[PDB]
């Protein structure tokens, strides 16, 4: 089994599942808006380099989304939530086909996002563990093995997912199908909407959340409304779990001196990836009815801050 | 009998005006606080008071620290900050025994809840009062124009004689009356400062920025609605609308654009704030008469956690 495949935001993740993929006699096509990149892929090759210290040149197609011309039968979105909307807009005629969509990209409205440029049905949604570092434009450093775990939006209508299973594990990617992937970025949507978010409002560092006197309640008031949210929505949650994930990362031999990304992006002046966390807990919970003041009015809190950084 | 035995309990510029005026009327007056440079400027050389005209007034008056009051009083005027407040009702202990008339001047809005703890409620009036004093240094005022208080009992039905306390409080040129307007005044006034003081602190800015935000009127009803829901549980006056319309007054230049609220400089110096006298007194109020409070209870705990990170 073959696809012609199309790797939407080709960082790290992507470039190593694009190289898999047409390795395995997949036709593959890079599609990515940095160009120093999308330019050294073209020019002189994508570099990848393994654990042996040996770097591996591979000839890529890679392309910015307004100069695709192709169509494919699959679609991989890595695109970061925020970047996501503009990526699908640029490929717009790309997309009339009806392709396969299976977004790996991490956080959680990117459905709801894909759902404005694509039928519902032809979504797919995954996790994997696979990992990748982008050393510099057009090249990747990779180590270690992985496996990918998918769910269709609408299992009920979506009839090619024995295909795309097939043609990701014929490359060797190890993918499965199973019913809680939704659940799991829901449960990484709760870490990241109590750390990166308090810490950003705080200006501190994981460990200096985790000293706080009143951590805990800090962390119940936002994880009781999104379970709120979840039981509503009807996906698997437990903020119980949550709660210790996150203490979990307190030590310095864990993430104690690290400022989250959320924090790293107030510091740069670039706007928060906050209305796919804690504001789309609630923009979600308005929808289904479920009070959620406490994440409305961090998300009040982040913008008003994004506003004053950039005075 | 015009003649009281009074004590000023935080004497500051206000409560050092309201001492000189109440001592030179006939009245007996002592000065308790806690500044020991104030206390010993006044006992080892008068007070000073500065008038219009540039000419300085020295005064004798008796002025000492709370935990060494052994005098007992007809009256209590109480001016000491929220947060103090309840110290010195303790070291007052002793003191209290007889019953006085606690008459609570303080700024801001659980003033009551502490001073029931110190003393039966039907004791309390609380007021409101234009009257200005600066604090030129220890022992020394500076003073200008005239003033008014207003006055409400606390129990008005179980607070006996009202009228003899303005008398007292008239006699000494104070120009006291009663009204029922005052928990009102005070609620309001509470809530222009659980917005901006608040906000201001979280933020790191000044109250024009605060204004400039683009979403201004909804952090502003966050705080305000439920500041309503929970004056409207406890049947006491309060209008969201005109509190919000005061706040936005406050944002140009022109009145208060440039100026950072006594909280943000409080967090500035690593002092602790009145956050539990602000936010934090809505929310547990509220928790009392089950009105749900959720944002003011947030708005508290981050403001705490940010005192704490401040002392790292």
């Amino acid at each position: 089994e073959f696809m012609k495949i199309a790797i939407a935001g080709a960082g790290a993740m992507g470039s190593r599942f694009g190289v898999k993929l047409q390795e395995a006699g997949n036709q593959v096509t890079l599609i990515d808006n940095w160009s120093a990149h999308v330019d050294q892929i073209n020019q002189a090759g994508l570099t990848v380099t393994t654990d042996d210290g040996v770097d591996h040149v591979y000839t890529m197609t890679a392309q910015h989304p307004e100069a695709v011309t192709d169509q494919f039968d699959l679609i991989i979105l890595f695109t970061k939530t925020m970047q996501m909307d503009a990526m699908l807009q640029q490929l717009a005629p790309v997309l009339t086909n009806h392709p396969i969509v299976l977004t790996l990209a991490n956080g959680i409205g990117n459905i709801e996002t894909i759902e404005r440029h694509v039928p519902k049905n032809q979504i797919v949604v995954g996790t994997t563990v696979w990992s990748s570092g982008l050393t510099g434009p057009g090249h990747i450093t990779v180590t270690g093995t992985g496996s990918i775990s998918l769910q269709a939006v609408v299992p009920d209508q979506f009839p090619n997912l024995a295909d795309l299973i097939t043609t990701l594990n014929a490359a060797g990617l190890n993918a499965s199908a199973a019913d809680n992937v939704l659940a799991a970025i829901w449960k990484k949507a709760g870490l990241n909407s109590v750390l990166n978010t308090y810490c950003t409002l705080f200006d501190c560092n994981i460990g200096e959340f985790g000293a706080l006197k009143n951590w805990q309640t800090l962390t119940a008031t936002v994880l009781d409304e999104f379970q709120a949210v979840a039981d509503a929505a009807q996906i698997q949650f437990s903020a119980a779990a949550v709660t210790d994930w996150i203490a979990a990362q307190f030590p310095a031999a864990v993430n104690g001196n690290h400022y989250p990304s959320m924090h790293q992006d107030m510091a740069n002046q670039r706007p928060t990836e906050i209305d796919f966390l804690n504001g789309y807990v609630a923009k979600l919970g308005q929808q289904l009815h479920v009070p959620t003041p406490a994440n409305a009015l961090l998300t009040q809190l982040i913008h008003s801050q994004e506003q004053l950084k950039q005075i």
